[PDB]
């Protein structure tokens, strides 16, 4: 069903963290994780909502396509990054979230729900401010939700055109080399309590996908780079990448 | 404009070595080689056929999807790449000439003939057997016209489906990082003098695409790895990628 090798706690110990990774052998259809309590433990997506988001947006034509831009509003923000133009490559890769603010607002909280429900994403409950409701609203997924969800997104069947689904998996390519190729989106909640961060994704492999999805207890950003750093500890332990 | 820069022959000297590199800046709608006439000379494509193959397989559904394996049929013709199932990103990445032969043959020459032409793909010239003619055939395209065919593809404009294009160049991922994206295409050219390797395809960065195609003498296969390795300092040295 699910195992538990929970010799993967090593790497969150050494650390000094407290978190839960799962992984999903596609060709298996076996998953493995540290802490299946903690697996199935839902929280805010945070900005792994930009998945789901970018999804329903090129669906309903909100995104015309990942080249159409996206005007700075001119307020300066905190991340120096989001403080100009974007388009759905890059508001993804900077996680910029006012461009996914502006893009909840134009798909509106019917269509929002209608779709997270075609999507049997999370809990599927948008309660809350239209655009910040992965946030601070009522939508909780699990790591393994995430999985289930990410499944349906590599085999195009979410209930949106293939060319939604494919432009969102290019959107979401993070890392590519002759051994692999990650396609993944962190997330870090701390608008409410506990304050975590997000890793999900997959890696592709020649012969096989393997899916992954981790959170981690997060107090402060100085622990951001472990969410990279420990799911792929974990991937080196089982030897799935070099 | 067409601007020389004679400093990157620097790269090939080094290598003993000789060849061309075409650079294309997007935006600027500018063009820069160390040899503008090696960089319009026409030569056997060989392997980066597969760009145009793939797609034309794709457009008329010879090929289903980026899924649908092609089984290895006994042969264990020398060559141990082609001793294995593939799909068409494996195919693209290795060495496994019977898969894109099974392709042109079920193309066949009347709708390669009319393709090649709407590509307007090097000289537009099939001449030779279906199923070798990017290899000993009478086609020939230049880096400067690899460029021209490239960018049409990056930007969805060849008059295949949209959803082929998005295929092939999501086969065409070669490497990624926070820096830069690396869509390309290798090739080797031996059964026809000179023998000659190639590179072609394109950088993507936050803000611009860089197009690229680069050939040289390939005397043995000894120096295969210089195509990459002198395209990237040609590209590091002009400061498109750290
Ligand atoms: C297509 O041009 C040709 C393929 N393509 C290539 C190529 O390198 O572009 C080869 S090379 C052959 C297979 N891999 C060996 C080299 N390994 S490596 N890591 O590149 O040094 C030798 C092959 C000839 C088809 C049409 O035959
Ligand atoms: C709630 C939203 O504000 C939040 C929700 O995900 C956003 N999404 C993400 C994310 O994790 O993708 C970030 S990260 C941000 C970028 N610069 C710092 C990181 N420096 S480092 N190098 O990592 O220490 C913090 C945002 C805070
Ligand atoms: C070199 C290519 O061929 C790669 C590819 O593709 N490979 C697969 C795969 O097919 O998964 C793996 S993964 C690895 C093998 N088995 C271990 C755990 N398996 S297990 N019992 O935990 O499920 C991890 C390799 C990277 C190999
Ligand atoms: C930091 C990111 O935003 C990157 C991005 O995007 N950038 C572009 C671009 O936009 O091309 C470049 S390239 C570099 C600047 N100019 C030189 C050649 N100029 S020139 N006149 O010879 O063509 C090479 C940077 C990598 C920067
Ligand atoms: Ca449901
Ligand atoms: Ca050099
Ligand atoms: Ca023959
Ligand atoms: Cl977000
Ligand atoms: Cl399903
Ligand atoms: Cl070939
Ligand atoms: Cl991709």
């Amino acid at each position: 069903e699910w195992q538990e090798n929970k010799s993967w706690n090593a790497h969150f110990t050494e650390h000094k963290s407290q978190g839960v990774v799962v992984l999903w052998n596609e060709n298996k259809q076996q998953g493995f994780t540290n802490n299946l309590k903690r697996a199935n433990q839902a929280f805010l997506p945070a900005s792994t909502f930009k998945i789901p988001n970018s999804l329903i947006a090129l669906d309903l034509g909100v995104v015309k396509d990942e080249h159409q831009v996206f005007k700075w509003d001119g307020q300066t923000r905190d991340i120096a990054t989001w403080n100009r133009d974007h388009n759905l490559i890059t508001a993804m890769k900077y996680s910029v979230v006012p461009v996914y603010q502006e893009f909840a607002r134009q798909i509106g909280e019917a269509r929002m729900s209608k779709m997270l429900h075609a999507f049997d994403y999370g809990n599927e409950d948008i309660s809350g401010n239209v655009d910040s409701f992965w946030l601070d609203g009522g939508i909780r997924i699990s790591a393994t939700e995430q999985i289930s969800f990410l499944r349906k997104l590599y085999h195009n069947k979410l209930h949106v055109s293939e060319r939604s689904q494919r432009i969102v998996k290019q959107a979401m390519l993070t890392e590519a080399n002759g051994d692999y190729i990650i396609r993944a989106k962190t997330g870090y909640s701390t608008r409410i309590e506990p304050k975590i961060g997000w890793w999900v994704g997959w890696v592709e492999l020649d012969d096989n996908v393997w899916f992954f999805a981790m959170n981690m207890d997060m107090p402060t950003s100085d622990g951001l780079g472990l969410r990279q750093a420990i799911t792929k500890e974990v991937l080196k332990q089982e030897k799935i990448i070099p």
